[PDB]
């Protein structure tokens, strides 16, 4: 007698289970259960993952229902969950969207300053080097301390509250709401500072006092700053560490873009698009009886859109597995995600990953991991698949 098959799947970052392929094949959309004791649908297939994904009626918002069949409990206060919605409600949106951009005035070259100095310490405190510890995160780290108009020298007490806000837990977590509350009150001490006059909060600073948003609560303002640091670090920190292993474990590929870096935008959409980053599917709540493949889901019912599933999907990235610099359809992964919700700081996270990669492979040619690769410690119960150390040589 065997149990209902379980999610997720593996914690492992560095490879996909062959176990993906066997299931897009067989049962595209299957019955699960989540880590809560929850039944979901699992959604392999790349079209069948765009079609929930590009459908509302699989609702975000909705999977923080009072009683609804959860992937994971709440790190964040449930209304929380529809961020962006209410960003957008409180007319904020393009706000938001324009501070995020890559494009600011001497941004480019603050990361690639950044990333240069991280790599030089390095080199000086010589090999082995952990490139997530002490590379990766800490880029990613100033980056939204640039971004947000933070100081910088307030950056690591706030990324010390992530390995604890992304987790992916059965249960309500105690320290996840200690350090939600303390983030928001420095957040709301962020918008009552004069000095805070850049970035995404000096903005947010100036339309509070704006009366065109007299109205919007100060707890919104405080949660787009503590919202924006968390997923942007989290996400770009956690994509740029595995890709420099997707990148390492293929010296050939390593080469070409240290010999040819124009050719690093295309290389760094292949990385994206094979990408482990995200370690559980991503949650939609039926709002309504709707038609997926072979499967007619029923109202109230929680559905996992696996990126993985629909970026290995052989139909529409043939050979999926090898990274290709010429396909046809390049940016049609789904690593940032599909429809109303797609990610807001894609262009950003891009280019973090971009400017890494080229300082990284400039200052390191020789980049190699310094520990077989089965010796790499895989975060479990995260909402995100990290090594806890990268330990390299050059
Ligand atoms: C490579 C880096 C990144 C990756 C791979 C990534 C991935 C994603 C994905 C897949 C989603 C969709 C989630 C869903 O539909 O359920 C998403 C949404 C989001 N991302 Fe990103 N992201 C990255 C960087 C960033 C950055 C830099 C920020 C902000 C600074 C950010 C903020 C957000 C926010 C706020 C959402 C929710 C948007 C909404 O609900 O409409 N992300 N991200
Ligand atoms: C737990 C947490 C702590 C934070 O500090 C910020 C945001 C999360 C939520 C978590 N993060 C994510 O990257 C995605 C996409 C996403 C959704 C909503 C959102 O606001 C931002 C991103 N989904 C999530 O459920």
């Amino acid at each position: 007698a065997t149990v209902l098959l379980e999610v997720p799947f593996s914690a492992r970052g560095d490879r996909i289970p062959d176990a993906v392929a066997e299931l897009r094949t067989r049962e595209p959309i299957r019955k699960v259960r989540t880590i809560t004791g929850a039944e979901a649908w699992l959604v392999s297939s790349y079209a069948l993952c765009t079609q929930v994904l590009e459908d509302r009626r699989f609702s975000m918002k909705e999977t923080a229902a009072a009683g609804a069949p959860r992937l994971n409990a709440l790190t964040v206060p449930p209304e929380v969950v529809n961020n962006m919605g209410n960003i957008a409600d409180a007319g904020l949106r393009k706000a938001v969207m324009k501070a995020i951009t890559p494009k600011a005035p001497g941004l480019e070259q603050f990361l690639r300053d950044t990333a240069n100095s991280l790599l030089d310490n390095l080199i000086t405190e010589g090999a082995p080097a952990d490139l997530r510890n002490d590379f990766a995160d800490p880029l990613a780290t100033a980056l939204h301390c640039k971004v947000l108009g933070i100081p910088q020298e307030d950056g690591p007490k706030l990324f010390r509250s992530l390995s604890i806000a992304f987790m992916s837990s059965a249960d309500p977590i105690p320290a996840a709401k200690i350090n939600w509350d303390r983030d928001i009150e420095y957040m709301a001490g962020i918008l009552e500072n004069p000095n805070i006059t850049t970035g995404l909060m000096g903005e947010l600073s100036r339309l509070r006092k704006d009366p065109a948003y007299s109205h919007v609560s100060d707890e919104l303002f405080a949660t787009i700053g503590v919202t924006f640091f968390g997923a942007g670090v989290i996400s770009t920190g956690s994509f740029l560490t595995t890709a420099l292993i997707s990148l390492i474990q293929r010296p050939q590929l390593r080469n070409l873009l240290h010999e040819k870096p124009e050719l690093i935008p295309a290389g760094v959409e292949e990385l994206l698009r094979i990408n482990l980053s995200f370690a559980d599917g991503l949650p939609r709540l039926a709002t309504a009886d709707i038609q997926v493949g072979d499967v007619l889901v029923r109202k109230g019912e929680l559905v996992l859109v696996l990126l993985e599933g629909a970026n290995f999907d052989p139909e529409h990235f043939p050979n999926p597995g090898s990274i290709e610099l010429d396909r046809p359809n390049p940016t049609s992964h789904l690593a940032f995600g599909r429809g109303q919700h797609f990610c807001p700081g894609s262009a950003l996270g891009r280019r973090h990953a971009q400017i890494g990669i080229e300082a990284l492979l400039k200052k390191m040619p020789g980049v190699d991991l310094a520990v077989p690769i089965d010796q790499l410690v895989w975060r479990t119960r995260f909402q995100r698949r990290i090594p806890e150390r990268l330990p390299v040589l050059w």
